[PDB]
């Protein structure tokens, strides 16, 4: 209404400057409740993760975040929550934010309002069964696919749609390139206000992250959460 499919994408950050999705996406983003950047006026980075399934490394990622005292926002699917309740419980117990990546991870633009409501509510329902808690409502569309209609409808349901400004190929299981590949991207693409989208399924991703946080802090970056981002802009 319009329900024209749009893929979240952007020219990567260069020279450590925030990237720009274009005047077209920027407008849509403002029109509804959504963002891909935090406060670009300060040297801050916000870490987010997409979690659809487990490959053995999320516990180490949680250990790394705890070590650095950093808060992550984990966008989870129905499958992930049902397959890994203990990890879901650790995210909650250790101060992180659990975001909604939808139950079945469908292309939301192909779903009715009614369906969308169940796709999102069912994830919170299961998370609550596990934690007895419920975070502020954040949504990341599956495959980054959305439309004006999906934005309008999810806003009406109380969700803040969260995109990203830094992402790389750390989700290909048949070609896990190791620590350096991931670490170098996290350093090179860094910029003020950056919202990083990371996966936790690739070989050594936790170690790369540990090194990246260590060196990004050394550079003067501070890591804040998606809740901080929302509250701080509110003022």
């Amino acid at each position: 209404v319009p329900n024209e499919p749009i893929n979240w994408g952007f020219k990567r950050s260069v020279n450590h400057q925030p990237p720009d999705a274009g005047k077209q996406l920027n407008s849509l983003i403002e029109k509804y409740d959504a963002f891909y950047l935090g406060n670009t006026k300060e040297k801050t980075i916000y870490l987010t993760f997409d979690n659809g399934y487990e490959n053995g490394y999320t516990p180490k990622v949680l250990d790394v975040l705890k070590k650095h005292r950093v808060t992550g926002t984990f966008f989870v699917t129905g499958h992930f929550v049902k397959d890994q309740p203990q990890l879901i419980k650790r995210m909650s117990d250790e101060g992180h934010i659990i975001g909604n990546h939808s139950f079945h991870h469908p292309d939301l633009t192909t779903k009715t309002a009614d369906q969308i409501q169940d796709e999102l509510d069912s994830v919170n329902e299961e998370v609550y069964k596990i934690t007895g808690k419920q975070d502020n409502l954040y949504l990341r569309p599956p495959r980054g696919v959305f439309s004006e209609y999906v934005l309008k409808e999810t806003k009406r349901l109380g969700y803040q749609t969260v995109f990203w400004s830094v992402a790389f190929v750390d989700w290909k299981i048949n070609n896990q390139k190791g620590k350096k590949y991931a670490y170098d991207h996290m350093i090179k693409q860094a910029h003020p206000g950056a919202i990083y989208l990371l996966h936790t399924v690739s070989r050594d991703n936790a170690e790369a992250l540990d090194d990246a946080i260590t060196d990004l802090k050394k550079q003067g970056y501070t890591f804040k959460s998606i809740d901080d981002l929302m509250f701080e802009k509110e003022m």
